[PDB]
């Protein structure tokens, strides 16, 4: 029993974190095999960040312009190249702790674990959801750039996020491990701001299924709804439209609980229109949207508390 925002064990990632310094700028890097990946803005000073031309700034650097430190050991850079918004620093030693891994670009609404790091030293781990507006509500301080996001599938680490910037509202923006930003953001100091966000409908439904699996049905009702009628309510409450693909994804949870997807949608519609009347669901007083259908199946029992 219980239901918590649960991160994946971070050990496999901790062994890959290093520190990268260029000039007076230091941030984190990810060391896999003989390559260290880090934000390319490590080559920028606060002043360069106003209007950096990375091609021009990088051509002025040599391999020894970069200092890479793994724990107490200094790694020697023997090559460098830029890939989108990341730098790939080839070093003379292969990381003996490299786990089996993959680079994946996650989609909006999906979740991942973040290993917050400073000076190449892991400091904390927590779960984040990629918001529909392509930002994440992380917890980062100066020096956290290069910290990574990941999911673990068996013993394979699927890296999906590298941290690059904080936006005006305190939320965060970054790239996948190929250096492509999530969202319309860029790695330069501009007036860019997070666009309007929306609640992740599929995740809210998944979590309501989790509540039933864990033994709570107070919020269910005798009604059903069509996808279109549900979506009229979703637009009013700033929820993403429900799609048939979402309905299909919810099949396994619907099967485990015996509650048809559109019937759970009718329950959600009522919760949105009437509120929760002082009650809680899985300990929460609000509708949680940062657990995916996969997250629920991962954490909840496979047997419903009927």
């Amino acid at each position: 029993s219980g239901f918590r925002k649960m991160a994946f064990p971070s050990g496999k990632v901790e062994g890959c974190m290093v520190q990268v310094t260029c000039g007076t700028t230091t941030l984190n890097g990810l060391w896999l095999d003989d390559t260290v990946y880090c934000p390319r803005h490590v080559i920028c000073t606060a002043e360069d960040m106003l209007n950096p031309n990375y091609e021009d700034l990088l051509i002025r650097k040599s391999n020894h312009s970069f200092l890479v430190q793994a724990g107490n050991v200094q790694l020697r850079v023997i090559g460098h190249s830029m890939q989108n918004c990341l730098l790939r620093l080839k070093v003379d030693t292969s990381n003996p702790k490299t786990p089996k891994y993959k680079f994946v670009r996650i989609q909006p609404g999906q979740t991942f674990s973040v290993l917050a790091c400073y000076n190449g030293s892991p400091s904390g781990v927590y779960q984040c959801a990629m918001r529909p507006n392509h930002t994440i509500k992380g917890s980062f301080l100066n020096g956290s750039c290069g910290s990574v996001g990941f999911n673990i599938d068996y013993d394979c680490v699927s890296f999906c996020y590298m941290h690059h910037m904080e936006l005006p509202t305190g939320v965060h923006a970054g790239t996948d491990l190929e250096g492509k930003f999530y969202g319309p953001f860029v790695d330069r100091q501009t007036a860019q701001a997070a666009g309007t966000d929306t609640t992740i409908t599929l995740n809210v439904l998944a979590w309501l299924y989790a509540a039933v699996i864990n033994g709570d049905r107070w919020f269910l009702n005798r009604f059903t709804t069509t996808l279109n009628d549900f979506n009229l309510v979703a637009m009013k409450y700033n929820y993403e439209p429900l799609t048939q693909d979402h309905v299909d994804i919810l099949g396994p949870l619907s099967a485990q609980t015996g509650i048809a997807v559109l019937d759970m949608c009718a329950a959600l519609k009522e919760l949105l229109q009437n509120g929760m009347n002082g009650r809680t669901i899985l300990g929460s007083t609000i509708l949680e949207d940062e657990f995916t259908p996969f997250d629920v199946v991962r954490q909840c029992s496979g047997v419903t508390f009927q």
